[PDB]
């Protein structure tokens, strides 16, 4: 049961460099608002290329051969990450309340889900710390060859605003586990929890400069990170347009490694032989979790004809019960979106869906005078041609298309440039495996949705990202392989 | 013809130390083909001496390239494919295996296993450990040494390959002791091993009798590993001998009574066909025989009716004849034991449905016998038969039938038939079996590992699991000046 | 004080079925601390019943999350760190281990092993196989079941952790049988296990005597695995019992006579210090003792001269005293055997250099004895001593000394000292030892696996190698409609 | 012993699409010359964006779910690759003669080193075919999660000219092993062996469209491949500038995966306690193998103060004996370079080194009236500031710098933006491991050089490439991970 708490005091608003808090060299500060009330919470230091460089220099110094972080035992890095997780669990109340106040997130999920996944992921990576290993290779000839999975180096990391803490942890878990030093750039919407976790990183005992944080804007600080020459990798999570921009900036400068996590118009096929109650509930959760501001949101609910009507009749009823109010309230089940821009975008896309001809089965429009709230919306009889059926809405808008044959739905779901996720709802053994094989998605769920843990990898296929995270897969993308071959007197099998 | 009936050591053929020769009989007509030298303690000792000379540091084999070992294995597989017809006919005659089963399933499987183990030769790898302190630690996979391999008669060639291919791919020297019933295929494969280009002494064969030759291999001090694939009593006797001498590594693959759990949602045609095959494949002398074919009540009477019908179409005849789908058994002892088990099942009240007795005084052929209404205290459902005998038991609840299938000391394999994702996953995890099939049975391939959960097995095969069994892990730690991530 | 001296079953303390209690003696003064219940066949049976109830499908432990299992193990490690002082003092008193060795090396190593095995809980994974045909095949790592663990006295806590941490991380229920000499630490750790929050029946302890309790564990039908870490005779007696009952899995870690090969190019100071430590660490009762410390001729007389000098500075006294670098032995039998071995070495002509006899009638203390000019037929170089006895042998050629070091039935570990890359790699790859150190000795860590190459062990530990030992592999093949790459 | 060669007949000069030979839709044909004699060998069809597109269409069709290549067993793909290797071993004579005639490569190394490496790599990948495996993940909650390492899709591949056959095999080994369909674009200098191997691919029995080959130019066909939207990955090997261009073209469109293998300026540190004969011989081989046209060429030979003068004295002697004639002639040890462009570039860089002040101790000028021949050149007293000490020469020009302390040499070797390789020559156990750890290179050799086998991975750290090849590592690059999660009734440990 979450303790309500209902209070905060944001004493951390600076740039975290060299285990120290510095104002931006420019001196500017930008405001961070509260989505529920639109009131400024505080003024966070505004970093830019100069501050990004001042942070990358410290990171590079921390990564020098002979520095504590390099001569640190892998088990010691794991122990430091575990102590950070313990410190976060100690401050789970404050961090959850900050996430709900500043990210507009429901406090119940901010405490029970997001903070929980944060500690779980931090502990998973702390465990992996001293278990990533190389291989001794059976090379031909009298040679002894092995591989070192060394840290890549300086890894700039660009966090989104939808899951500030969870994504911060997803980034600085594998990176610090594998021995790298990072310069994180958090979203301007949600820069506060990252700074508190930065203070916690200092407290846990990480060497100075191992983790630095630069709050700012994407064009100024994110672009500086992605174009920096002294940065060895960039790991960006966000929109596909900024993903292409990050890839470009990396390719132009110092040919760094790039790891993009982009959006997706994920489908949710619901076959005739599906558990209608479970299918309906999980479709609702998939498309409406976190005000639809989830990269894996089920934005294309395919339903077979034989069960279409029922499904709609049961989806609307599920979307009509969705309480919507102040996040710090137990009865509230939907909160404000993030800020004005996404709120307006969701409203505009709702209007576009209405115009195109998609049956508005649930109320599409604002709720309340104060805050960026949108009514849970449902569209029926949607077709693949409509904008709402092709563009990532990132809002609480549910599309419901109808199909007849299975191969038709396979083609329709694979007929897109997004490949982040997909869902299949059936009781059969053949349909499940067939559709899971045929669906071009980096994570196919069967009879569930939104099921992510630190263990299994997460990523996209076509344009929904590059590489994977969350596991051995996620860790091998934060290491550079070095083959060391030694000429030896004689080799025996 | 059989031009190889001797002891294969140092790439050369030798007669037994005693000079004794035992006969090999074709069960289809019991006309002995040739006399094969009887391996005894002295023959085992000299074969092991040859192998240990071949494994010595600096020898051609130890200094050979793992890629070159795989290339040698691929050469051996291609030569075996060249003479596929001869080996197929010789296996079918010696063991009675149906010619279609001996050619399209046995030799193809041997080739696939050899070409898989050949592929794994230079890809098996050790690991570099991030140890604590200023040390550089790494581990390496080394061949263990001499591998005494005991290959009973149900699958002579396939088991010989399952035994050597992993061993010759991991870089071990094999002293294979075949079955007295079917020793000829191993000898011909040894001749093909010589043709392929293996260094002398890498592969040695010592045909004989298990009580004398196999026991000698299992007790030998210089045999690093013993790998037996056969009866559980013999596996118990090999394990106790292995511990007493050398604390040698032991890998025992024993047969088992394996359930096939059929549910109402299962496709009845596929379920019937696969339950038929999983028990009558290779005339029942299969370590994976589906001996406890459970069925749901709702289709119980509908299953047997169809199942029995299939048993009535199972043509019984000489293996080389076309249109025949079954052959004779391996010898007279198995014939007598099969008839004894059938009589015991009749006595204990197992309702016979079809067949149920011997046939064809010419040979060791047995009619496909289908029982019914079998229970869990009968000795035809708990005693391993190794014969074409089906036991169509019954159940009503899923947890109780799971406890039934797991109510046994035998866990080599299990089967499940269900059109429901939830049921399939629940049953496969629940059953205590090394291989749990779903909607199919006996789908064995070189990639998927093979072992047994209970007394039925020890260790794994056929994959990256079957290649860490033939190797030792040697850890090397070096004190370095200063370690960096 | 010792508030835990009973049998730990179902998270509760029980007295023995017979009611008998055996004594535990501190070797430093031989004043018995407390009486510990004697585990017998009935106590082993009830502990195994508790464990098998804890391992049942649907139980809290089986349905627990692997990540949650790791979290439980981390809680256990943190609690053990909370009471580090109590456990360190209790280990030092009960076993005589030096307090510095008991605190800064024993408890720290226990914590590191627990926090490594905790990390491996949810990262061990099975694999999806590209099988042939229209089938989907995958494999999974299932805990094997009940793990009867026999933990002799040289490293009670470190070995108990090396035994359970892997088991509780792979999801197995442990019935640990400690050493009669040092059973108290296991009981206190079981109390801390209760405090941590393990489900009842996951961990059970049955202190007693090996001939009665350990044999009962090794012969029990429901014990899936037996893991013994001690003398080779007992290892052989456990292996033969293991095969006879249940065909249970056997993991034996036995001590060995391990060489330390010192060459002229080696740094003489480091070589002397590490040869000293590798044999006199923990007063010689170390399974890895560097018992065959070879030396090159060019520095031979220069090595002993310095080596002996170090032995003369080795302070001998009560473990809890500061400035002491050695403690007493484990009991009177080891004392008598150490003196017998010293007398035999003197009789056979091993040139004594320093010490060479008992000391301190108060306790079981022994002077550090350094022999010299030892050879390969003497019984102080081929018989495992488990005492502070060094055997400074000699060699001239590299191949012959390699054959010497490999001239033995014991291969647990080996050592090499050389400032030459080529020599280091050549010797490391040449030796038939499962852990070859270079320029160092006894650098053991939870990451690097540990095992024996010969009769000095079987299986591996401490790493992914030591976590596939506590698990089975279950293949699961599903017939699918159409497979695509 | 190379089997003596016979006169050639180049009967394969077209575009290989759908297991068929088609002229370029434009109809143009470009000439391929013989570097030793500058005579045109034949006119190879000139592909462009249109031919690349009509090849990618066939590749995509071959990759469709339900096509033979998709329903092919992994063991069957390995069997087909093994049959291709058998065919190449059968035609080893012709292929080696073609490689030597068209690539200017010595026939002895073309037959013993290059063709042997090709068959070994093809057989290694054919072995891996059905052994690349996913993982069943221990996900939290009652879920059954596993992973499929599916083929990425269409993989455009751009081969260089220095190792035509070896690089063609390095590309189409892991790709076809993991189940992908490829559109290879070979260098215009060396397009002939690729086309013969294409005919061999057809003969072995690969399904139509699985492998297609488009001979053309980098700006026209290579850029088309790297900018195609229907292509899922691009794997380019060549210069760093074109690597940046490939990364850009991938980032601008399709957000495809990119694998670059670029050049390097690799150091070869020779310490005082080194086996001077072996060190000198291997330095010569490293810098002069394949007329210096090796990506891993030892272009910076660091020598310690104590053994410098002697090292120069014997390096000059070793380089003075390097017989230099027509490749097909036995006893020749150096041949023509590739074509006029690289010949002129090497001459210009030699002149720049002369002007800067590096002492020319051997060679340093053209050779022969016919053919692109350069005398083995040796520079001494080089400094890190000179152009020859910073720019990849790619010719038979040897640089020899002097150092005193090991720290100095570590920094100097790590003072470049290239990270492809490095070499260390010492007898000690501490120096070897220390320098191998400290040197920022994707392949450190100790007391040897140029030691590459199919097993161990190959790649570069900073700007010498992205990712790795040649082993399980190469395979991870060529597969997309798909996590399939199924909600189950109950899960047990």
């Amino acid at each position: 049961l979450p303790v309500l708490l209902t209070d905060l005091k944001i004493q951390y608003t600076k740039i975290f460099i060299n285990n120290e808090w510095h104002d931006s060299v420019s001196g500017k500060k930008f405001p961070v608002f509260n989505p529920a009330t639109e009131e400024e919470l505080c003024q966070v230091e505004e970093g830019d290329k100069e501050d990004v460089d001042k942070a990358v220099k410290a990171a590079r110094q921390a990564f020098q051969i002979g520095s504590p972080w390099r001569t640190m035992d892998a088990s010691e890095r794991g122990r430091l990450l575990y102590k950070l997780a313990d410190l976060i669990e100690r401050d789970r109340l404050l961090l959850a309340t900050m996430e709900s106040m500043n990210g507009g997130k429901l406090y119940s999920n901010a405490y029970l889900n997001d903070l929980a996944g944060c500690i779980k992921t931090l502990r998973y990576c702390a465990g992996w710390a001293d278990k990533i290993q190389g291989r001794t290779i059976p090379i031909d000839g009298n040679f002894f060859t092995y591989t070192r999975h060394e840290p890549i180096g300086v890894c700039g990391q660009i966090i989104p605003w939808n899951f500030p803490l969870v994504m911060l942890i997803w980034k600085i878990g594998p990176a610090l586990s594998c021995g790298n030093t990072v310069v994180v750039k958090p979203a301007e919407q949600t820069p506060l929890t990252a700074l508190h976790v930065a203070s916690l990183i200092k407290e846990a005992g990480f060497p100075p400069g191992v983790v630095n944080i630069v709050p700012g804007y994407g064009p100024t600080a994110g672009a500086a990170i992605s174009s920096h020459m002294d940065i060895d990798k960039v790991a960006f999570t966000g929109s596909t347009e900024v993903g292409k921009l990050i890839k470009e900036a990396a390719g132009k400068s110092n040919l760094k490694r790039v790891t993009l996590e982009l959006g997706g118009k994920s489908p949710c096929i619901v076959l005739a032989d599906a558990d209608l109650d479970n299918a309906v509930e999980f479709a609702h959760h998939g498309v409406f979790y976190h005000q639809g501001q989830c990269c894996i949101a089920a934005s294309r609910i395919f339903v077979e004809e034989s069960i279409y009507d029922e499904f709609v009749r049961r989806s609307v009823e599920r979307a009509k019960k969705y309480i919507l109010g102040n996040p710090l309230t137990p009865g509230v089940t939907q909160g404000p979106q993030i800020d004005k821009e996404q709120y307006d975008k969701i409203l505009d896309l709702i209007e576009s869906g209405k115009k195109e001809g998609a049956k508005l089965e649930c109320g599409g429009g604002p709720w309340g005078n104060k805050g960026y709230f949108v009514q849970p919306t449902v569209f029926s009889n949607v077709t693949d041609e409509m904008r709402i059926a092709k563009e990532e809405i990132f809002g609480p808008v549910q599309q419901i298309m109808k199909f007849k044959s299975l191969d038709d739905v396979i083609k329709r779901a694979n007929n897109t440039f997004y490949g982040l996720s997909a869902g299949v709802f059936t009781k059969d053994i053949d349909k499940a495996i067939t559709i899971s094989s045929a669906l071009q998605a980096g994570t196919v769920w069967v009879n569930c949705y939104g099921v992510v843990s630190a263990q299994c990898p997460f990523g996209g296929f076509k344009m929904s990202g590059n590489g994977r995270e969350l596991g051995e897969y996620g860790f091998h993308e934060y290491t550079e392989v070095k083959t060391v071959t030694v000429k030896i007197s004689q080799k025996n099998s």
